[PDB]
């Protein structure tokens, strides 16, 4: 009577946490094992370490439609976490022929691509159209900054840890951003995937106490270190000198200058911390303590 | 009272295991934090995960001689696990000026380079600098990492067992040493402050893991109950190293055709499993079970 979940992209940053959260949540957890992983000592040891935690491995290849069909027949629910976004179209074809899947959560976990208007959003929307054209019930998990990419570095670029003296502030740094521990995004995902309340819904991950401006985040760290940092404000115009990964920038712009993560309300029936209040999500003062 | 150990190369395949073995052995454990790691989400989270287990991080760079001196002045013992092998020469210079280091274990762990393409020259060149500087050492040698040679039944281009076919090298009756990387790490952690191994080579040659390739294959066949289709590759055929990545071959040749890991006996006073009989090392029938 356990839900059976196949995780596609199980050795990625988000993928490995979704695997563990599915196990932790009591699901019968299956991980897609792709042949290319056979030469990667990192991927191999991760996959087999899941086996010790009680997961099962299913060998399949995206270029072998029948192995995908055969993999998805063994489960009730499929989650993908890739970033190769469009390889999910082959997954949709498999799910459609198999016929037995109760829910597919595609590889979202970022800004809601339906709210933009770059090619990251196009490709997730292309995957969404196929999901819906095939009549596959779905849940889209959206709306958060990964703490590892945006909080641990106080939203500076080119680094993943907090800076020593100086920090760039974007605008007045008073634009609200949503900073979430990837583990919590994973736990929210593992709880939502068989929840009747969220079938065919978008679930917004917006834990209330993690709705913070860059300056509030910076001040969380100054309080932890006792040292104030040397701040340098950067304006929309100066920033938009992007003259490549010009696309990362400008995802950044939408988050930190336009407030795309917070410029719209979300109901309690569609917000993960309200849906799953027993998830004691990591506040950002806790998340940052590891760096002291 | 604890030995203070600095692990260099602490996010590597072997280095991460050594970090954990040192902590598990009760050593006050330090890990070098190189600046280049700052953009790699993988290395960063490994590094900081060690802090939760009680380890400390030391920031230093191989191009900053005085940062390396500041690092080693904080510990009693340095262990390196690198594979770039000649960056250890800068480490030797720093240790030499520091003056406080009681033992250095260089990045060895594989074939003994004192017998015996440039892998060996570089390791021998590191040993020479160590001994010239009069730095006390222990050289841990003599084993095949299971993940690279046992999990794949010693085939190439893959890290998991093959489904139907296997290449056998010669008759496959040359004795080889297959060792779980975790046991190499635990032996290293137990030996680095052992008075018995100061200025010695310690051979990691656990008695029951001295196996021919055919014996390794046969362990697998008894676990699966499937006989593999075997193809014998002769010593002369193999030396078609046509493809100048070819030193990886040839290393293989010395192990599997010439038996260089097992052709000289070793005394109990210099073999890891006799020096540390409380280490219940993983046998290959147990190691291979995870792949069933
Ligand atoms: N704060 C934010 O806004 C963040 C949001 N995200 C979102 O995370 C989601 C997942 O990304 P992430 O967690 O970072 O993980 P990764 O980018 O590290 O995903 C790695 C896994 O993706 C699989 N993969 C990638 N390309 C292919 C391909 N062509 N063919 C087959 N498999 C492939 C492989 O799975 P396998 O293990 O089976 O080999 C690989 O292990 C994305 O949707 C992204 O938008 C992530 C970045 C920041
Ligand atoms: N069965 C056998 O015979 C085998 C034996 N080995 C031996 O294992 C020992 C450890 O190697 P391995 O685990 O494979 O190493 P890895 O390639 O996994 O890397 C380990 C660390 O090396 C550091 N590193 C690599 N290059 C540089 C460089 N130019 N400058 C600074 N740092 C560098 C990095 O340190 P950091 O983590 O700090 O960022 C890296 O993480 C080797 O001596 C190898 O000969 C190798 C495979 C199997």
């Amino acid at each position: 009577e356990k839900t059976r979940v196949l995780v596609v992209g199980g050795t990625g940053t988000m993928g490995r946490r979704i695997v563990r959260a599915c196990l932790a949540e009591g699901h019968e957890t299956y991980v897609l094992q792709q042949p290319e992983t056979r030469v990667d000592i990192e991927k191999v040891q991760l996959l087999y370490s899941y086996k010790r935690l009680g997961a099962r491995l299913i060998e399949a290849s995206f270029s072998d439609h029948q192995s995908l069909v055969s993999a998805v027949k063994q489960v009730d629910i499929v989650v993908a976490a890739m970033s190769s976004i469009l390889v999910q179209l082959k997954l949709v074809e498999a799910i459609k022929e198999a016929g037995n899947i109760k829910r597919f959560l595609p590889s979202e976990f970022g800004m809601d691509p339906s709210r933009m208007g770059r090619e990251t959003f196009d490709q997730k929307l292309e995957v969404r159209n196929a999901i819906e054209a095939a009549g596959i019930p779905h849940t889209y998990v959206v709306g958060a900054c990964f703490a590892a990419y945006f909080a641990g570095n106080l939203s500076q670029m080119g680094t993943l840890i907090p800076p020593k003296k100086k920090v760039n502030i974007y605008g007045d740094g008073n634009v609200k951003v949503v900073y979430v521990d990837e583990d919590d995004i994973a736990e929210y995902t593992a709880k939502t995937l068989d929840d009747p309340r969220t079938i065919n819904k978008t679930v917004y991950v917006r834990p209330t106490e993690n709705v913070l401006t860059q300056m509030e985040l910076v001040q969380i760290w100054e309080k932890l270190t006792g040292k104030e940092l040397e701040k340098t404000n950067i304006s929309a115009n100066d920033f938009l000198a992007d003259i490549p990964h010009q696309a990362g920038l400008g995802h950044f712009y939408h988050i930190f200058y336009e407030g795309c993560l917070t410029d719209h309300e979300v109901g309690d029936d569609e917000e993960a911390s309200k849906l799953y209040p027993d998830v004691k999500y990591t506040r950002m003062d806790e998340y940052l303590k590891i760096f002291l």
